[PDB]
């Protein structure tokens, strides 16, 4: 994960204050531990004092309130008024009423969270290491929005491959994306690797080996890689092709001698999210060596990410550090 | 090796297998390979000047019509009850007496299921050039199915970290029905049995038991329903994570009381993208070997077809599975 | 060369009532006039006695309204309460108030026949000769239904092609019936010729020769022919298949050698009413050599009959004809 | 004129053949009808015959039906199983098909068992002028090679079939036969164009007419509108030509009864040109009635819209029908293909 | 009553108005009371000897030809100049020669239309009789919409406790799009400031301001941006429910910021059931009583479809609304 | 007589509740309304409240409006925040909603977060014997819950709500208000069918009547079919119930408006319930005519099919109306739910 480095060096040049709504947990604690170590960010935590001190000397963490990190009690806030009146103005026409909006900002720490990035007491926001993806996913696009010149957000994971660091479409956020959607997912995430260091190498996967199916999803991977290349005429990518010749530069030289893509494609673009995950869980759990960022959100309007309950502490101090350099520059 | 029971279960009693393209450098190596093993009979179809021209230019020792037997596909006598009886069948399918005639000359693939068909063959592996689905259309339409059976599967085999792996449907159906995956899966839980293990099925979803209402996840619930009635006794569960399928402790944190114990073997997947790129992306990534793949299953006759890429290890042991498939029934 | 000398015979040999709601056209009351010439049938017009009486002297006719043809004058009748209270009895709960009821049995004569003839105060009915073929077959429709074990209707046309007479169904009613209601049209058609004393031979026509296409209109033929096999067995029928295979034995011999259809077919049963109408159309104006019936309803619980405004005098006589034997005998 | 009368508006296209005969290839060239073709096309000296086939296997027939054409003097044949270019053929297909399902291993098969890619390869590298092919096969087999190899031509996005017949009523053309099932509005307007242009250079005066089961506006069918939309797309690109509809096919034929219905209708006498809302009413009506027409056929089926000059054909087609098919795609070659 | 700055207009310059349904007792009480008031210049259509008839019989006082005009449907020198410009319109729309001659016979809404069209008329009121659409699509065909708009609609009018309250579309579109409402609202806002009142508009959906996500309560939000958009004028909220429109302090405690102020006045409604149902309830439940309703609006001419149970007071009240539309414009 | 009077026909409802009174769960007992309720309830002796919320917070309102009801004495107040029963509660509803998306971190956060979960698994595992909820937020937020614990009644696959307006016809009920919004012919039977029943408990005659824009057949949407198919299915389950459509609404409510279109129907008199094609057209005709009419309500919204005693309110409901809705509930709790 050398891609990590040069981002732990950027967010120690300007540590930002990023919100996590799940303090309570003890995987966010120790990263908390982590960051003000590493001096990367400004720790916000939200969830009961009781619990957060007494936890915290449970695991000996150095770590403490007003000092280290701050803390935000999502059962007593001087700024919950201002708080539910926000997040009101927002969902006031989207089914939400004053009422609904004021148990939100008490027993819904996401909401709370994207709230207080929104109005600027944070920079950015790390969620999701409880519950669902669209538990949290929801209130993220609801409260922030997309970013100019984008209609459409998706999520990529990362693993370390035999054939190198390879990271996959929209893995968490749409079904089955369209034509239009998956060609602004490829060019987030070919945008997104670039400011990783790397230079992205784009396949278009399918069961279709470069025509040879006319099945939608075949079809939908074909018009999307031309949008791809009327926008990104200078981007590596090539497809639709089967997964073995998106690694293996040999598989694809006898199917496609003068395919532009070159060596090893690192960028795997699904047609579907079953494809997606599927692919992504049975690969990390067997053919992957320690994933470094992921699942990485592109696409809303503010630095934020959606993670997943097995989240372990060092991807929940990765993705923050990611999120620090993302609050110094445009969100990704 | 979990293909030697297959090889010795092949050699105590084996079967003639139809080898359609019999003029391909990796099918003249396997058909040594099988011979020299006492594995099957082997037929191949092409020319018999370029067949014996390149069993030479290769350094091979088998010799035809004492080795192999060879079915000249341009001069046979048999041409005028081959393409008459493929005709029978296609006749209200759109193929002429004309096309049919030109069918049993230059589709090597319907020379070989209409011998199959026959009893002139017992058996037959074919797909080393060309589409899967151009072979497995005239395999369904010569043969049919299985009785009881009205869907057809794939299914490939990997040895991944947590062991043995089969992953389906692989190449036959695109966005297979909830009664589909249950023939599908139930069709592989056997198919699994035959080679000795215990089959332990995982249907998989970006859902989570339940945590999505997309069609794909209530398609693969659906299935699971239907495979509970027929087969009470098959560890079977989902819809679930893959990682919950193939590592426990993380399916325990979920779904504590699973009757999915240990890693699964099997993985019903719910559209063959979601198969093919899973497949591919574990071959190269988990490199073990090759053993079986793409495994036919719900066919009529003993038959396999397979992929251009595919290596003379792979062939051999195929066709042993389709001569031990050839004797007892097919899969 | 008259096919009509059967059908005349036997009308003849027991005339029966039959109402014509156009009773004010021209090419009606010389039909009438052929008709009481001919004693095939005893005619029922309906419209102005005042304007009927008066183009029968214009058209120097020797008819009259005492004995010869009875007349229902519609806006006048002791028989008026009666009908549209029979008519408002059937289609109460179908969109008809009293009101609406009242003056359809005034201005509406195709109603008016059908009350007639549902009444029993009439056997059969022919109708029009004006306006379009559905406002008088939804009328027929509603008040008489379709017969028992009939769910559909269908009309047949006649044409002499050189292969001989040949009728083709389904020409007016359904646009585009599925499988099952071409399955019924089917084998009405072939009752209805072999009623005619013609051996009925029936080929299922598309642009697919058995199976050369998979369009879902060539399913639907395929999936008929099993249909009727099932449930007429000793019917002579194959399909599907192009027109030229159908009339030319040669032409689908070298196609299909086993084919159960012998010679030229002589019910050519159609896909869809584009295609059906468009065939006609032009076969009658290009093998234009003579003709007798047509078109012939069919799946209708009384002997009616819509025929189309271009209808000539002896067309009319031909179907009143016809209609007279139906009700002889049970309708087609 | 000569719309009339039978087979007279073929004369100017033996005339322009016989002045500058162009290579034509039959891929079928071991099919008795096809030899016997290229003969009649040699006495005539219609075009330079070009086959495709096993050399022995065509002139043991050509010896076998008395016919006096010579390998090598009178035409020349491309053995499919053997040819000096048959790396640079499955080179350029490959380069066509590479992202359309054909590996460089399917290439190399097609340019050895497919008589209708080597022959449409050919005329793509102006090693042939034109490609007449569909003796055997199905139309579909033949078509997706040629609109895959060669394309569609500039400002036509879509191909059309037209099929001709001799009915009382004069030389009556019927589109599209044999290319789309169900035609879009753009399609069939584009369809109507290329068949108003093909019967005009048939020296005749294109009356065209839009089928329907539907008499101006009698129906709100998808077909009924699809017909009187593709009729304003027309009138918008060809204000000049005479076209009505949508209206039943006795109205077009016969005026009398047009008259009747649409007095105003600036369709006038009898349409030449029935469009036509589906295959399916296209191949019924015209198969129908060819066979109850007691007049024969000259041309048929007219591929229009593709960027080479060819045609495919029906395995009922007669020798003398290769004849005039051929003499088109010659005339074809020279002047511009349609 | 909104009816006297109307009634008042009407006396200025009375004008013709066509009631095709000449032979009815409630047309006929109706063209007295005109004729009295002096609100138009009727020319009712009919057989003459049932009109006098039944002006005897029901005891009236006006002169045909003095009064009122009779056009005789079965007789009359303009016939041949009618069916001609019926036919002229319907010749591409399935209307034969012999069809248009039989309409300008048995149709006296379509004679009725061709006067109007042909400048012989100024406005009809017609459905006194049959169904709604069948006068609707006679209308529509002749007239054709006004310049701008691809959209028609009627709406109705209640006394509620809140005030005089319009629904629409409650006769003409069953599901009418985002658009066709957009089209509809402004139609019923601009209508409304004609009677005199301030257009206050609610658009009604069981979701309230997003509640829901139905494709009904969707269509009714992007209805609202689609008015907003080009009428950033009118007052309009939505989608609520029909308290929120009727009662400030619900509305308040779930919107406080709405544009909408008091109780609204016109109530656009996402579908034809849920307008005529809540009409139908609510007439027969509010009572009280009204003078305009069904009001026609969209189409190129000064036309009203009315109910068979339209009462003599609706007849009266809607001729004299049509001859204001004859002066000025059409609704 | 119960129907044409205001309130007459829920005494016995009161009476028989004072007999028997049930412990009913109210989970938004932080609310005034409910605390007005349970002082009501208590006072009137008609049920044992539980309410659930900060125990803090709920204590402070007892004062601040002045009321007498006391925690632990008059009613129990259950701590959403902390209870000993907390294991058991996440754990029951694990076991229903484990392969519907909830883990057992989900579940542990809702019984601690979700009062109306809380309330259901409490009436489920018998704690409590009825529940009152909705009295804040949308309804769908109540329901799911209700329906995902308790389930449907034996020989019941549909859940319907039905609202009570006195109209100047007398008391008229509309269903189906708040649970399915297109519902199909099955639906819409099931719906009457215990509309009806619901009406009978009242000890009101039950006169239904299918309501549609289409006036018997004046129109065929797939709306007017629906109402046409409902009422065949209704009729052939229950031949007993009085009942006819598709109508108009003031034919349903007007007998000389009726009597004119269908002289011979089988409703007469006024129709009591009023069955609608989509929730649409069901809550837009009850909120306008609730405004409209000068008669206030005493029930609604009246949950049916569920197989527990419950209810899902509006967040405008009245002190009054909460309490009629506890009586109704104690009533099916002492007997069968609705």
């Amino acid at each position: 994960g050398l891609f990590m480095k040069p981002i732990f060096s950027q967010a120690r040049k300007a540590p930002k204050r990023v919100v996590l709504p799940e303090g309570e947990e003890a995987r966010v604690l120790h990263a908390t531990q982590e960051l003000v170590t590493l001096g990367l960010a400004k720790p916000i935590l939200i969830g009961r004092p009781n619990v957060i001190e007494m936890r915290i000397q449970k695991l000996g963490l150095q770590i403490k309130a007003g000092v280290d990190f701050e803390i935000v009690n999502n059962e007593s806030d001087p700024r919950f008024k201002e708080y539910w009146t926000e997040y009101f103005q927002i969902m006031k026409r989207r089914g939400v009423t004053q009422e609904q909006a004021q148990r939100a900002l008490i027993s819904n720490p996401t909401v709370i969270g994207a709230i207080m990035v929104q109005r600027g007491e944070a920079d950015a926001m790390i969620c999701g290491t409880v519950g669902d993806y669209h538990e949290h996913f929801s209130v993220v696009k609801n409260v922030f929005g997309y970013r100019d010149g984008v209609h459409t957000a998706g999520a990529m994971n990362a693993l370390l491959l035999p054939s190198g660091n390879t990271f996959i479409a929209d893995t968490y956020v749409n079904d089955e994306p369209d034509a239009e959607e998956l060609a602004e997912i490829t060019l987030m995430a070919a945008e997104t690797v670039r400011r990783f260091g790397i230079e992205p190498r784009v396949a278009l996967l399918s069961h279709s080996n470069f025509g040879s199916s006319d099945c939608p999803s075949s079809s939908k991977m074909r018009q999307a890689l031309e949008l791809v290349r009327e926008r990104a005429p200078e981007l590596m990518i090539d497809g639709e092709m089967h997964g073995d010749a998106a690694l293996v530069e040999a598989i694809r030289n006898d199917r496609m001698p003068d395919s532009s893509l070159k060596g090893s494609a690192n960028i795997l673009v699904m047609p579907n999210m079953e494809a997606a995950r599927i692919s992504y869980n049975l690969l990390r759990v067997s053919s992957s060596e320690g994933v470094t960022v992921g699942p990485v959100l592109m696409g809303v309007a503010k630095p934020v990410h959606v993670l997943t309950p097995i989240a372990s502490v060092r991807r929940i101090v990765n993705m923050v550090a990611l999120a620090v350099v993302e609050a110094q520059t445009q969100p990704l």
